[PDB]
């Protein structure tokens, strides 16, 4: 089955552009929902797991097209509000249609999301916020069910500042009778997207992108046109990768905003960075100086681009610690990396990484979608040929990562 | 030596005033120090901890004078800028002091603190911060001493939220050349308290409780007259107090917008509150519910009530599980709880505590500040009579919990 | 694709014969290239990874038979000392080949484990051992390369008592000049049946099952005839069954002092257990009493019967905590117990189990072996139907779980 | 008050004789309390730690008389069989006079420990053993108690090969009727002194040393003359001071069997060592190559030499990583050895040293006993001087260590 064959590559050097923000889109197109009309979703990235999401919506019996990165959405005439096992198995942000089928009519059946590559991910929050909405939730084979008479806003406090929590309970919030208040908030611009797009439904959405979220309901919330914000993540991976190969790359379509740890990290390992209105320019130093991370919730470094900076750090010169915060299991590449000759030991949630001359081209399979993109770049460096496998994992969440790195000069192809 | 002696004691009732915040104004007495003229500060708590940090300034020549919760400074003519072993080891807040001295005299050399009963506690990312405003870092025999020809403000990234290492940086950055962005800053409300005093002195400082903050520097200040905000943990306290006891107090002189995890949880736990404009109204429940707490950087649950939350649960009705993710040893006072019947299991950074029917007293001692007033909490709901020993610790930063808890109905006295 | 289908069964009642130990023979095939002749292994159960290595021993040029629970091995006129990428990927227990094939021909090249589902597993420790009898040890691409002029026995400490280290180290001593000492080794049992086979093969292994294991090379080893010990972590699998069923079960064909752990816990969560020379009879609790159970090295509680105890703590009367010391991530069944109405709650390598009424049956996926495993004992006692996906974790371990439950009274079924 | 001055000293050179085991005559001296008639035990270090359980013997009623390092015990005419929490909080080594006083009155109540410099420690287990021989344990006010009608043997299983439970119960079982099966004892070498000492009283314990320890309870126990084992950790303190010093050190009256993990770790660093029957020779290595330790009960790395080891590769040449495993909160040291100018980063249970060209001497306080040892050992090779305080840690549980490394060639000297 399917291969990325990468070899070891030039310098990477000049233009990419980045494409939309999977994690903005999906619980934008949730949120589609919660619409007594058609909606418009432009800047849309071409991947599988917008078209399962929609595929879910269509489940419902929302109208959904997409062409040319356009996605329209009629919930006008939705029917049902229950997401089957299959759907959720496929892609567990399948979960945040919960919020908007709750609003809508006032019960909604979602099979439970169960075990995950990156770690056990219990959605407890979300159903801390429904239930403090007034939804009472019972566990059926499988399934939570949430089911009132009606939604009235309340304040409620996350135990931690989870990002689906929070969009599904902001979602939830934006039809129920009064003011919802959500402390201690997810601060992810991907949160601020979303409240934008619900503000332009003609919700009453104010504080996203600080720890307080207040959420003022309507009784209808109509079709509205919206741009998606750029992926921070994809432009995160590119800038990485300009830093490991002592590169020269101008990111494009970017919002330098969103973008401050992985800057502010880049710069302390040697890279000199350029930000711009629209785009920023990344050139890779000829030693890497080692870093430490800590993931943390958005304004800390991203856990998503964690994989991504472990590998710069495997051919930095001398010892760098990673930390990961945010999720349990997010350590399964290592194993991965120490094929290709990496030196990195690991225990609890901190891993060790002590830089080594050079890696070596190996067979490799990607464990999770920013891990997989992290072993493209190890195969870039990587002396001689590496070859990926279970590639799905990256084609979901990157568009086109052979044509963009190829036109940034790198050696890459994928066999089918 | 000196004991605190608990008594199992009456349902507590009644108001309490709560005193100026601790951990406001410690880094506002350090802050007199950036400015050439005399500064007033009011609502000052009669605490050892503030009498040694304004001995400190006497030792840099700066002129101090304290009464009736006034404490006024002349900075005007300070001379030395060293902060000597003995008063670093007496309090590691006066480490505060680095910031403003290497403002006003480009070169300072403090004593490195060394264990704390709570965690390890590096200062590495203050010194991250001075160096990135140009300071050049040498360590000579467990001094670190920072130096510069001239202070420029630059961009900086905090690997991790530090409270200390935002004041340090803010106050270092107050009248250096140019502007300082302080991404991911510690959003605490005495990091909003330290900022207004700043701009008060004639600084410019912009948005401090945000995850940036943004100062431009300034080539003077001046001594300016300043209002304390209220103790958020003193009120937390005493808050706590109420819940355990069945009791019904009203907290005076807060400000409620610097409770909310604390009411949330308490919420959560069975608590009947009152938000009032200046005061809180806590009534107890009959049942204690359980509830799990993870301690997080401002406004997530603050680790300064983590002890006392941990008390509160070891009479609840089930399992409670608490999660420490700001320090690293904060668990010291499990063995004293245990001491008095508790039921509470730990393995790394959490701890499973599981309810008793009742609490035992017990001779125990206090490991720190809000551990002892843990114990005092126990006391006051086990069975018989507590002895509580190392007093000191709660001295330091309780202004007479002995009178305050009298006045609520409460059985304690002070044994010297 | 294929499922096991588990119903809500009447308590387990009879007698289940326990097959041969699935992590004796693997080790113990292995050992069969260390020898110029032929092998005969009896007791030899019938599961795709004995099938498996069999292969990667074709690979190397071993004659192999199996008939019958009896895999005969001629490892006279083996021609080469590669394990390819494919195999090593298929089965991780392929590595055990290396110290054998490092003992015959003094060069040998191992593709290196990748990621795995229960944790990083590095294989450093297999490695140290090797460099201290005289190994030069290279990476090429993804390969470890081992090769001497010599084997020479030495002193060595292992930093953790491994069990593939020991069993790789004990094998490639087992032909070096003069005597290798092993200290901290690993006790577990299937270490005494692998010395038993090699000093049958003629070598000369003292202290197997104590924390020292000297080995005094010999210069040949000549094919012998060997009974694989009973697999003690399916007989604590059928143990575990009773006790969740409520039933009464004789596991035939063990040996008692290889269960000691697994007996006490269960005793402690309220079995009445009778020990008997060559079985033993399990008769589960009317009310489970909660328990803690922490995974250590042998003679401490096994990480292979973690996932099962979780399993039976899911509706103990309490609150039970489970920790895992000897694998990172082996955790990743808890979202699969979660769907089936568990009450689990994790952090770090803790996992706190709030016992629950009853759980119900769902869809479900097998992690890994071992979880798989505890799936279909949750299968049993959850009300309704579960069905268990990613069976071959299950089958590639367990010789024919179904018949031997069906034949308990279970009602269990495999569709394909 | 007190202080250890070192100075930066010449590589330590010559002999040094170990004295009596701390940790072997402790529980020896409990023991004592067994038997009706009069104990000699020689070989007695002279340390404050013997003294204060020699007051809790007179508390009891036992006569006592030590002199030039005999200590006699008749134990015939005991009193009483209550530890006082004073004495309990001197040293909590007091708890192990539970299972002899339980044993000989079949009832003892005994504070129990609270909070210690280097983790919670509970003790459940020694309370599950005494509860598996037939004990009611009950708690009052800070006591334990523990009583029965008569003791009976039983087996019981150790969640945690717990050297102070594995040491009480077998005490306790010593008197009891019929037989007592530990499972998954402790194995150290203190164990195995600890059964002899019995064994000589007429005891019969059977398996010390190994995983599982037999005992059949006499009815009666006499006075014996024993010889306690040499102190290990004192032995391996020295070590590591040759290691660390570039010296060349013999450590006189010892046993290399219980020495094995910390001479092979040292040889992993570059020391070249020489086992004799009673002495070991380290000659200290000119570059200290970096090694990870990771401790673990016995014969795993002992946690009482982590901070030493942790010290001595402050200025290793590379990255070096210390997990405990065996106390939780065992880093209290790193904050003082980073005042020395060491790059130590701890997450977890796991510090990162990154060695340093030299260490500079500064003033520090001791945490504990052996971190309080690593502090000097930091003093010998810091440049200038250090001044280490709280020092009653060290005096405790060291004879003389002035003294000694002043006949080694060092700078040291106590000012009081
Ligand atoms: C669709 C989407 O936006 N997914 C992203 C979002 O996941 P989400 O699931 O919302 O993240 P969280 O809730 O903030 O999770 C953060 C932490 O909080 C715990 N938690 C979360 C929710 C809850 O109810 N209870 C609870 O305990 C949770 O287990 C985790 O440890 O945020 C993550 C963090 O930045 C991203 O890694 C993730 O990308 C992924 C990889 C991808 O592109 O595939
Ligand atoms: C004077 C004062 O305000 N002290 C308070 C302040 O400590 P501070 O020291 O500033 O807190 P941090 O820097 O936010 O510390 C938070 C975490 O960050 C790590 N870190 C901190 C700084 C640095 O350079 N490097 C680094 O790694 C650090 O080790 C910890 O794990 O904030 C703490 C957190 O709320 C309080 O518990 C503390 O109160 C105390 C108890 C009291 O009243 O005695
Ligand atoms: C074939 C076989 O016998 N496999 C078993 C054996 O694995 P093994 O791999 O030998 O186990 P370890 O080396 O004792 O591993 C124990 C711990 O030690 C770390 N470690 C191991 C080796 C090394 O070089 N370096 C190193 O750090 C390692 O990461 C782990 O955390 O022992 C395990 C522990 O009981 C079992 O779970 C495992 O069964 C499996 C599931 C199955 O049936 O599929
Ligand atoms: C007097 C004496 O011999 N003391 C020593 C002995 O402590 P002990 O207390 O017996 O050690 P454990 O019971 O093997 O403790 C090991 C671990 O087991 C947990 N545990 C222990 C008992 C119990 O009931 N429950 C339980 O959970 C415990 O918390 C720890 O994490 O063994 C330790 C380990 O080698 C030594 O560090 C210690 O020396 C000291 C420093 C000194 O010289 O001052």
């Amino acid at each position: 089955m399917a291969k990325i064959i990468v070899k070891k590559s030039n310098p990477l050097k000049g233009s990419v552009k980045i494409d939309g923000a999977k994690n903005a889109v999906l619980p934008i197109i949730a949120a589609t929902l919660l619409a007594n009309g058609k909606s418009t979703l432009n800047g849309v990235p071409n991947l599988r797991d917008v078209h399962v999401i929609s595929d879910l919506l269509r489940h419902v019996g929302a109208e959904v097209e997409y062409k040319e990165n356009t996605l329209t959405v009629d919930a006008s005439n939705i029917k049902t509000c229950e997401a089957p096992y299959e759907l959720v198995r496929k892609m567990r942000a399948s979960f945040l249609v919960m919020g908007p089928l709750l609003a809508r009519f006032n019960s909604t059946k979602i099979s439970m999301p169960g075990g995950d590559a990156i770690g056990t991910r219990p959605i407890d929050l979300h159903l801390k916020g429904f239930k403090a909405l007034g939804a009472k939730i019972e566990m059926d084979h499988g399934f939570v069910e949430a089911a009132t008479e009606k939604l009235v806003g309340n304040k409620l406090y996350l135990d931690f500042p989870s990002v689906g929590a929070t969009e599904n309970i902001m979602m939830a919030a934006s039809l129920a009778e009064g003011t919802t208040i959500i402390e201690n908030a997810a601060e992810e611009p991907e949160i601020v997207d979303l409240a934008n797009f619900l503000n332009e439904m003609g919700a009453d959405v104010k504080g996203a992108g600080t720890n307080t979220i207040k959420i003022k309901g309507v009784k209808e919330l109509k079709g509205a046109e919206h741009n998606v914000i750029p992926d921070r993540i994809e432009a995160a991976t590119y800038m990485v990768a300009a830093a490991m190969t002592k590169g020269d790359i101008t990111v494009e379509n970017v919002l330098m905003e969103h973008l401050k740890p992985v800057v502010a990290k880049l710069r302390e390992a040697g890279c000199e960075i350029t930000e711009m209105d629209n785009s920023v320019r990344v050139v890779g130093p000829k030693v890497l100086k080692p870093i430490d991370i800590k993931t943390l919730p958005h304004p800390g470094f991203p856990t998503d681009v964690q994989a991504q900076f472990m590998a710069m750090l495997t051919v930095a010169n001398g010892t760098g610690v990673v930390i990961e915060t945010v999720f349990e299991n997010r350590f399964m590449h290592v194993a991965e990396f120490n094929r290709m000759g990496a030196n990195i030991k690991i225990d609890g949630r901190s891993a060790v990484v002590n830089g080594v001359d050079e890696l070596h081209g190996a067979a490799v399979n990607a464990t999770d979608l920013r891990a997989g993109a992290a072993l493209i770049l190890c195969g870039l460096i990587a002396e001689g040929e590496t070859q990926i496998g279970e590639i799905y994992h990256i084609q979901r969440g990157y568009v086109d990562i052979d044509k963009k790195i190829t036109a940034l000069g790198g050696q890459i192809e994928i066999v089918e």
